[PDB]
């Protein structure tokens, strides 16, 4: 079997981008966050704290004659950006773009924290990290894509996210058409749930590439593209009057500048940043310093190629038995 479902950014910023997920029977469709940096996949529901719910979808198990219970199990997470939710567990048909997984966990949200109830158009999250990540206690439980994988043409799933546009979540194919090249692979760990692997290097708009390792996670619901401080301060150094500012949290730059492309490097490959990727406009409405799309991970303790990165590639997460990452050209 196969999967392909479109993937909008909510905003004019690619914040973040939703594809809609059909839940249970009669279908309810929400629209849910990817999140190849997590493993549970939740949704804003009939359960859900009314003060906490402010226009989103909600998944009624009520109303779905194959949902069930999944009796005494409970979850709980965080997020990165210290974002939380939790609750309880039903288990319920999910398909994804056409691909249909039965008896996938589908965690009920209790309580949400502000900034899921004021993001009106994340219904949820649906997690693509490593099952050993779910928080469903005392069972953990699979996610959409471990749980569909046996039954796929092939153990893997891609991402193809658009700037500013539109873009693709396909699962057991590889479309040859929807990249430039060849998809450079590249090694996974799994030893802490995440597609964690090692950049080859960098470089700054027309500069020369610095080879260096960079461990780091492929995160399609981590907005931007955090580094190390050293690669970071070398990105922003080419950008007139751009700084760290702490009472904005990050690096900020003056929004009449064009930025320089970055490079990352996969094994001998090289995928490049547009410079416009990494604007991320201004910090407030009418301000005229913007946000970068390049931070530093001094703070994280783990270097991410969230979206900025991977929106510029084609990415497949390979889930055979060892796992692999490739990214093309595109
Ligand atoms: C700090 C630190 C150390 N580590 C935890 C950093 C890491 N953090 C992650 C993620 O938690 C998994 N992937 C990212 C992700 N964030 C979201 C998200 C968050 C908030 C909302 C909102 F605003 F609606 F509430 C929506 C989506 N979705 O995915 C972050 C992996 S490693």
């Amino acid at each position: 079997s196969t999967g392909s479902a479109t993937t909008t950014p909510i905003d004019s910023l690619d914040d973040a981008y939703i594809t809609p997920v059909q839940i249970g029977t009669p279908a309810q469709t929400l629209n849910l966050d990817f999140d190849t940096g997590s493993s549970d996949l939740w949704v804003f529901s009939s359960e859900t704290t009314a003060s906490e719910v402010d226009g989103q979808t909600i998944y009624t198990p009520s109303k779905s004659t194959t949902a069930k219970l999944l009796s005494g199990a409970t979850w709980s997470i965080s997020y990165g950006d210290g974002s939380s939710s939790s609750g309880d567990v039903y288990t319920d048909t999910v398909s994804v773009g056409g691909l249909t997984v039965t008896g996938q966990a589908v965690e009920s949200a209790k309580k949400v924290s502000s900034s899921f109830t004021e993001d009106s158009t994340i219904d949820g999250l649906l997690g693509l990290a490593f099952s050993t990540l779910n928080t469903v206690s005392p069972t953990q439980q699979k996610t959409f894509f471990d749980n569909a994988k046996a039954s796929l043409d092939s153990p893997v799933f891609t991402a193809d996210l658009g700037y500013h546009a539109p873009g693709t979540y396909n699962f057991g194919f590889i479309d040859t058409t929807a990249y430039t090249g060849s998809i450079t692979y590249t090694a996974v760990s799994t030893k802490q749930g995440f597609w964690e692997w090692t950049s080859t290097g960098y470089a700054v708009g027309s500069g020369t590439f610095k080879s260096t390792s960079i461990d780091g996670i492929a995160d399609t619901g981590t907005t931007l593209l955090y580094l190390p401080a050293t690669v970071v301060s070398a990105y922003w150094a080419q950008v007139s009057g751009a700084k760290s500012s702490s009472s904005v949290g990050g690096y900020v730059f003056p929004c009449s500048a064009t930025l320089p492309s970055f490079t990352f490097g996969v094994g001998s490959a090289r995928i490049v940043i547009p410079g416009d990727y990494i604007d991320f406009g201004p910090i407030s409405t009418g301000s005229s310093s913007c946000f970068g799309g390049i931070q530093s991970s001094a703070g994280i303790g783990i270097n991410i190629f969230g979206d900025v990165a991977l929106k510029a590639a084609f990415v497949v997460f390979n889930g055979a038995t060892t796992p692999t990452l490739g990214f093309a050209s595109k």
